């Protein structure tokens, strides 16, 4: 059952008002919920995302995007958004009963904001929208959990190897420290790793899995000088115990391969190399015949994380080319910004982007201007 005929005109008429009030409703929703359920800050919600504010708007904002979608495309869902959210939720171990929690505090905040304007017709219609989306996500998350090799949401790992590989990137290898079986990861997937803040709150962050033994989880963490957890993760000593989630994510090598022989173009900046290296290592293990073009940006070659390993893996591919651009020093294959018009990208190529939001926005724009189909551009936001 999709969006009811009764609710459609109400959602249609109130969508602008609701979208306008979302930034105001969000902090009240979270403030109320996290006062009643402080346990949810100790292992689930990111304190930094609450303090930044804009980030935390995504939950309610996706509800507005969803409402607009089901009005334009009835009995269908924005599957890309649902899949991304479900994989994140599964990484964080979200259980279906908590959708009742979010409903309670979200709609309480709607009531507080709108006051007497929150009449039954409006609350009824938006409640229907909420539960359509919640049910879809719950169903996706249930299927994700069924794929795992274990029945937990995170398990204890020991840090067995730690290497400072650039001025601000630490390459970390973990192995299980309890007897929980590991789910095999797919190239491009990430894990959530957990540590406590200085004042004792458990907090997760996501990192892309890197080539390792099947008995290991390997990640490369770039220091965010204005973030809370990367300093904590990078200061763990060998032997430290941290919890790691099961692996998830829908931005995998299979997602980029639309047909058996389509070429791949992988474009990254900074620590956005991490899915690229995962993809290249897998393609090399598969003895892929695809044409693979890798364009990586860094401030300098010395600051390019994992460049040596990426180049070694790329040498194993039949038809791979790697080009590094340097944006501060002049030692790259090229200097300055990637100019995609110079690239010969055919209409059957898939293009993958991973870098800072601004970098990806400019690349996506210039790709579209150069005639690359939006449907062929795939991206991975780190945050
Ligand atoms: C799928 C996925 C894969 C990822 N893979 C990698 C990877 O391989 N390597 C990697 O290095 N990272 C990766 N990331 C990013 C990573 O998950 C973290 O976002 C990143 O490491 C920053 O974490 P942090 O705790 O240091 O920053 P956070 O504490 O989360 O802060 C992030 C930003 O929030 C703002 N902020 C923080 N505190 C406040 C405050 N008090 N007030 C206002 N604003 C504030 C700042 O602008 C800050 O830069 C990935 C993310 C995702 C979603
Ligand atoms: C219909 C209900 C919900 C919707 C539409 C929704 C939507 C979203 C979206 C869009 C994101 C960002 C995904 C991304 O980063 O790409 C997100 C992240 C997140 N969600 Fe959900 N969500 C819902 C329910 C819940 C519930 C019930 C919980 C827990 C009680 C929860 C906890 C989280 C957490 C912890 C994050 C990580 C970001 C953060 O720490 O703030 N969500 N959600």
């Amino acid at each position: 059952s999709g969006l009811s005929t009764k609710s459609q005109p109400v959602i249609q008429a109130t969508l602008p008002v609701i979208a306008e009030r979302i930034p105001h409703i969000t902090p009240v929703f979270y403030g109320d919920m996290l006062q009643a359920r402080p346990d949810l800050l100790d292992g689930m919600f990111s304190r930094s995302a609450q303090r930044d504010g804009t980030q935390a708007r995504a939950l309610a904002g996706s509800i507005a995007i969803f409402a607009q979608w089901i009005l334009q495309h009835p009995n269908t869902f924005p599957e890309e958004m649902l899949s991304r959210v479900a994989n994140k939720h599964a990484s964080l171990g979200l259980q279906p009963d908590e959708y009742d929690t979010v409903y309670k505090y979200l709609f309480g905040a709607i009531a507080k904001d709108l006051g007497d304007a929150a009449t039954p017709d409006i609350v009824e219609a938006w409640t229907e929208v909420y539960w359509l989306l919640a049910r879809a996500l719950i169903n996706l998350e249930r299927k994700l959990y069924a794929q795992q090799a274990n029945n937990i949401v995170r398990a204890k790992f020991k840090l067995v190897k730690r290497t400072q590989v650039t001025k601000d990137v630490v390459d970390m290898v973990f192995e299980p420290a309890d007897n929980t079986a590991m789910t095999p990861g797919k190239a491009g997937q990430y894990i959530s790793i957990y540590a406590r803040t200085s004042d004792g709150l458990l907090q997760p962050r996501q990192f892309t899995l890197l080539p390792s033994e099947e008995t290991q989880r390997r990640i490369a963490i770039k220091l965010d000088p204005h973030g809370e957890m990367t300093t904590i993760f990078q200061n763990q000593e060998v032997g430290a115990l941290l919890d790691i989630s099961n692996p998830y994510g829908d931005m995998t090598l299979e997602t980029l391969e639309t047909d058996p022989n389509s070429p791949l173009v992988l474009i990254c900046a900074g620590i956005g190399v991490t899915p690229v290296l995962a993809f290249v290592e897998k393609l090399a293990a598969q003895k892929s015949e695809r044409e693979v073009m890798i364009i990586a940006s860094s401030r300098s070659l010395a600051e390019a994380p994992l460049r040596g390993e990426l180049l070694e893996r790329a040498k194993e591919l039949k038809k791979a080319k790697v080009l590094y651009g340097t944006t501060q020093e002049k030692d790259g294959d090229f200097v300055g910004r990637i100019d995609v018009s110079t690239l010969d990208i055919p209409a059957n190529a898939s293009v993958f982007l991973c870098g800072p939001l601004k970098f990806m926005q400019e690349m996506r724009s210039h790709l579209v201007e150069a005639g690359i189909a939006k449907h062929k551009i795939f991206y991975e936001i780190f945050g």
